[PDB]
């Protein structure tokens, strides 16, 4: 992608092997942990939209998650063009107006415009809000591949507390409620559906009990 | 390949053996999917004639597609030599003749002539058009190795939607339509393909619905 | 993360594949074991917040332990919110108000601003205090992740001794108890928990001997 | 090999140890098929004929087919030193005569010499004339691993076309004859030696086609 | 860490994980053998005290040989801190005195200091100071793990003496005494306790013969 | 170690990690051949002589070799000694006396004496001496494990000729002798220890055999 220079401007750069065969990896390995989340984050640094256009046409498989972030990219950049003014007359040379729709996606842009529009005074970061757009339909993705809803987790006679807890709270990050919720949820329903024993143990414990506790208290 | 040298003008290099083996081994391990066409071009940018067709004769197996794409690669070599009429002028230093149909492949062209021909003024990058011709060939060949219609698809009584949605998608990908060929045939294929349950559910939605609200409406 | 460019100014640089792809496959493979803090801090010098936190929600399962390490987090920004003079009132222009307790987990803080507190006159280590608390927290994991306590640990007859002194000091290192109680306790424990012939031994041997006397000594 | 240098002038660079690992671990992994023949000139770029030769040394397994190539290389060097007589008179400064049957092939020669004839103008390709020797040895070496003829090749009657036209055309392209006659019998043999339904197709086509219009029209 | 640039100034840098990952790997997996005394001074040129304590800690199991060296640089800072003088009051400013014994460990000073004491003039080869108290420590580990001595080892009845002799020169390797020992004893007893076979054999060819033509002479 | 500066003086290096692991792992994985006798020198093309015996003591396991080539490099250190003989008297300022005996060891001489010597005026190539006198070593070393003589190979009835043939040449490179005998060796040894129906087929071939036509002569 876009690399820095040395005491220099930001110049592209061609697709490290590496971090592609990662990507490849990463999305093979897994592709529905909310930890892959923030993989793109790691390796989306600066790049063009271009290099997000032919990340996304790299992966294989799992299309229906392809056409899905299409339709929110059309969605977006329909309702992007419609909030943002339009932008004609003669274009100062040097330099390109703020790019539409299709010029954002990369569709009828080339590598030369989304260069300038990284350099631009004031720069224009297209490729941010691309990327952001791709990290919505990664949220909806993800909610849509989740096999299970929160308050269905039940703790098994004989299963843990630790893998319980820690399924609850991978539900939880899975779940894209409001702050306020989350604490309410991890407040009650961890006790809700926990093991006769050590729940009425933790009801002992009194509230506002810290998880330390209530693990230690658990044992055995 | 010519490679952007950092606080510095681009300058030519050797192929580096890990993108070829990354290459080769992906061409081996996986099939001739849509997928694999931007990789192709994820490590061909900036890279001479003579780099495509070395990375081009690194093929392990499959030479009935390589046939396919050298007599592509001749035909449009063919018309290449046919729409450009001989250049004929003064040869000197700072301006180098314009390259053949035979040239442009890198089949009679050393190494040095396309880095001399890189380094004309205007650039000439010919060689990139070669890329694409492959590309061109690229496309037909997945049709070749995804010989499955896309009219027959169809959703089985036990075939979930996830699947199905996933190949029509694959076959999408593998079919030659327009974007918009592509959207109506989806839009219609899609709803005309499905399980009678969910026709008569989705039915009941009505048109207009993304395929969230497809996927959504008729689960189990 | 935050590196210092030959012959030039400072500039701050993105993480690169191999310390995140390393990471993770060590913690994934690894358990939470001592031997882990310090590899942590191996790779984690000198990076921003952000990247912190990144590399942090990169990993995959035990969210049990991401939780109480969140929860341990918070507490502590607001025990350092109430604790230090938060500055109030108008800012002179060119300066960088103090980390606030969500700036230094970074989750609302910028990375310029954090470039900014790197470089500033006089810098501000909040990254330093960042690592930190992810040091203590990885204590509290590695407390809550250890098998058995410190004074249970008893010698085979059979078995030899250097894998009963070897798991000691193992456990030792996983302990939460303080400097002056494990300095009483690694000069008596071990010769009192071992086989009676080389117990007394040791004891014939004298007090104030090294391990190294003790482990000779008790030699078959 | 022999590397160019930044904006600057020729120097000699180091042989990169990973190449030559990568290079006999296929060699000796995978097979002694042909596709070594054109992925070697990729991994001899610019290289002296020392570093050919220690390319060479370097195989494991197989020394039948190195004392062929050797001898080859033996009876070359004699013919182009019976060809072409040894040069005699007195060396100028700044040029230097052209290497002997024993110096072109890369055995009593040093680096510094290789250098000294490549600085020298005209620069003498002794390291490319030991490249096509060496290919014209591995050349001989696949004709002699071919198992079977090209006439004899028989499709079974239970047996799809593709892996048919996949054998044809990988021992086609293992076969040394002259190109002339290859591209004439490529176009007959392939559908004498067919099953009867691609017979009766092609002879239905009638004589002359284009072998995607053959492998379609065996299609089904 | 300390590492040199193309034609500038060393800067300071970070240990890659690759070489920290292979360092524990082979220390781990190979043996606590003298052949990796040489292959720490491989892995530690240029490194500052905190990468050299950060290396030691990243081991995993052991723990007594830790102690042990931990133990070993305490002792060998008490007698660094005693011998050298113990300079009282400040300096100039621009200089600073003489690390004290819990710096050159790093445990008390912090990474700054280090660098000014490697940048000031005279240099403070520090570093070299800690890693050869690591290189004793692993001598005298090495030495401890020996688990037989080099007077008594005896040849077997049926064992061919290769591995007598491989085994006498591995324990002398592991044997922490001057080299004129070493070759009294590789003069000496490698005839005393062997066969009598090739004991009559050693005496009939006479003391004067080197090891190849004794080991030459009773084969089989 | 020794590299070359882009268009500049010479500067010393240190070893890559990366180089020695290869080194010790093809040590270690495969078995003492000939071929190995090459992939050292491309491991070792310019490095000081600390780092020859650096890499040299990196190998674990059969320490007798190790023994043999210590032994062998003193004797070439007396030779050293006594064919050149030892040199007093004044030392020109900027330039060192030439090594001795000890010195091309790197025993006593420490890394300034090594650079100094790398760069002295004419440049003092001792390293590459001493390269050289390890050849001689793994020379006698290729003797060591060959199992059988280069007459005693006879072909199964069962076995397939090219199985022995490729035996032949293993045990006639692996053996150490004049190019005369080889060349006698190889005409008449294969054809008298072959299969006697292919050997008397060899025989009414008659003179001028290559093994080419031998074994393809041979095959049935
Ligand atoms: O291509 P990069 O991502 O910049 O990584 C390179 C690459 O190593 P890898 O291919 O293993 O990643 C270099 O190898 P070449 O491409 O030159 O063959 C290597 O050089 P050496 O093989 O000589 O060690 C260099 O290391 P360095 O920068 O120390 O010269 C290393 O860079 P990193 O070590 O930063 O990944
Ligand atoms: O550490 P791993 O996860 O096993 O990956 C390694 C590693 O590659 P990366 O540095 O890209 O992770 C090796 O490089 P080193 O760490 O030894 O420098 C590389 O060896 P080469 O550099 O010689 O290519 C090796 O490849 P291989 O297993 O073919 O020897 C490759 O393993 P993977 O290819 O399985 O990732």
């Amino acid at each position: 992608p876009i690399v820095q220079n040395l005491q220099g401007q930001m110049v592209h750069q061609a697709i490290s092997p590496r971090t592609l065969n990662a990507w490849v990896k990463v999305v093979e390995e897994k592709a529905f942990s909310p930890e892959v989340i923030p993989m793109f984050s790691a390796l989306s640094e600066g790049a063009t939209p271009q290099d997000l256009n032919t990340m996304l046409n790299t992966v294989g498989g799992h299309q229906a998650a392809m056409q899905m972030l299409k339709e929110t990219i059309n969605e977006e950049a329909a309702e992007w063009d419609r909030l943002h003014p339009v932008h004609a007359g003669p274009i100062a040379p040097g330099q390109m107006r703020e790019p539409r729709g299709s010029d954002i996606a990369g569709t009828t842009s080339t590598l030369q415009e989304q260069i300038g529009w990284m350099t631009h005074n004031p720069p224009i970061p297209v490729g941010e809000i691309y990327k952001r757009w791709i990290i919505l339909g990664l949220n909806k993705i993800v909610r849509m591949y989740s096999p299970t809803s929160i308050l269905d987790i039940r703790q098994g006679p004989k299963e843990p507390f630790r893998d319980y807890v820690d399924r609850f709270y991978k539900t939880l990050r899975a779940e894209q409620a409001s702050q306020e919720v989350k604490n309410w949820m991890t407040e009650t329903l961890l006790v809700q559906n926990a093991n006769p024993d050590c729940k009425t143990i933790l009801k002992a414990l009194g509230p506002g009990a810290t998880l330390e506790e209530m693990m230690t208290a658990c044992q055995g």
